[PDB]
């Protein structure tokens, strides 16, 4: 229910405690996240009396947009060098730790994460954003090694790894942990975890086609009709998903969740 | 030793039709280099199942499963039996029944056997999934080479690592000695090194299917090249997890087994002598 430019602002409000931190970062942030929330507006009303978690929360939409915006600025750190590597390295490890961070200039840190425990439903959902925080931190700098200082892996290395980074574990995990959506349970089925692998990379390959997957093949198989393969990838891990969407439900909103997801494009909140 | 082995897993296949010599050989040579190369971790574990290494008994049962695997692949690709015979045989596999089809009496004994030893029955149950899945995986890939337009690489991997069996091979080791696999594919890293080495294995045999699956797609493609470095980059990937992991023993040893082994040592290059 939050309007969109009071969202922003209460974004950017958090973000001039991180030293680089952009309004792009804040826009892109609200953007992308009303665009998710707005798909799941539906189920989460339906899970609501449950969890006891408003889906008109300002509290909780508004920390969604700030998790949203660490992510957006982080991966500007890491790949435009807005902030020193000692920086970055000290950042990554109070994200990743959820401790406040050693080096000033980055409180911002520390007040989100604390923020995010104290409002965690379950709060294994918690250290699961930790955890995926810390995963997230390693592919942007692997990442951002290959593109130059390096001798390019495998399409299978760029393609774990892009996963990753993509972070859409992080984006799923932040949500579970805001409105009670039982991430950490769900996740016990391997029909899950699967399609968390799957939608995450059908991210990354959209993303890459508007460290790449084009550039990365396409110099290391010139000859290769590296553009060609790619949307057959892509549409290969689309029908892989549909696939096993039918084969299980889960429960609500799982599933228009996933589907927003593999609708949304880099270029509806870039 | 190995041609009473060998003997052992020839006779029982002599209850399964279109079972060959082949089938026995690739299966004892293969299982020889796993459990040779993982025995000395083998031995810490021994006091404490009570599952002896050189117990002949578990043994001839590991070969007689990988022959079975030998086979079923077999008589997927090259039409060893009829496709209705292929059917009852992969229905009682996945269930450990006997097969209802005459000429398939060793699938019984088999899965008897299995029943029989199973240090945790949990293991025998997920032996039977297993099955199923290799089974599924058999039955798509094989159903791909002839139908209308083509599977993508990664559908294909994700197919060929169902396909390639190592989940059934780890889980009948655990069930022949108790290595608890039942509780460990509970860890992700766990679950994570299990597809990679899968995935490993799949290229492997490809690369000796993936190729032909590239090559008449992507004709400008150097497939050959881009499946070795893929193969190389799985390999990376195995070894960067291993390295930041602690799996219970003999597991690791089993993992690098598994990865190193060659085909060039089992499967693809053993036949039956032709004058020609």
């Amino acid at each position: 229910m939050i309007q969109t430019e009071r969202a922003v602002q209460q974004v950017l409000e958090w973000g001039r405690s991180l030293t680089g931190f952009a309004d792009e970062h804040a826009v892109e942030a609200v953007r992308g996240g009303q665009y998710i929330l707005q798909r799941i507006h539906p189920s989460l009303r339906g899970t609501s009396a449950r969890t006891g978690r408003d889906p008109q929360d300002e509290t909780l939409i508004v920390t969604f947009y700030r998790e949203l915006a660490l992510l957006f600025w982080l991966d500007d750190c890491n790949d435009l060098g807005l902030i020193s590597p000692e920086q970055l390295a000290a950042v990554e490890q109070a994200l990743g730790q959820g401790v406040p961070c050693a080096l000033p200039g980055f409180e911002g840190c520390a007040v989100l994460r604390a923020s995010l425990a104290t409002l965690a439903y379950d709060r294994r959902d918690y250290a699961q954003l930790l955890d995926d925080t810390r995963c997230y931190s390693a592919a942007l700098r692997a990442g951002h090694a290959q593109a130059v200082a390096a001798e390019r892996w495998s399409y299978a290395e760029y393609l774990h790894n892009g996963i990753d980074s993509i972070a859409y574990a992080n984006v799923f995990c932040c949500l579970s942990l805001l409105w009670g959506l039982d991430m950490a349970t769900l996740r016990a089925r391997p029909a899950f975890r699967q399609v968390l692998r799957l939608i995450s990379a059908i991210g990354r390959l959209q993303n890459d086609l508007h460290d790449n997957a084009v550039i990365l093949l396409l110099q290391r198989y010139p000859a290769m009709p590296v553009v060609e393969f790619l949307n057959d990838e892509l549409a290969g891990h689309t029908r892989m998903l549909h696939r096993v969407m039918a084969e299980e439900r889960f429960p609500a909103p799982w599933g228009p969740l996933i589907e927003a997801m593999a609708a949304i494009r880099v270029q509806y909140y870039r």
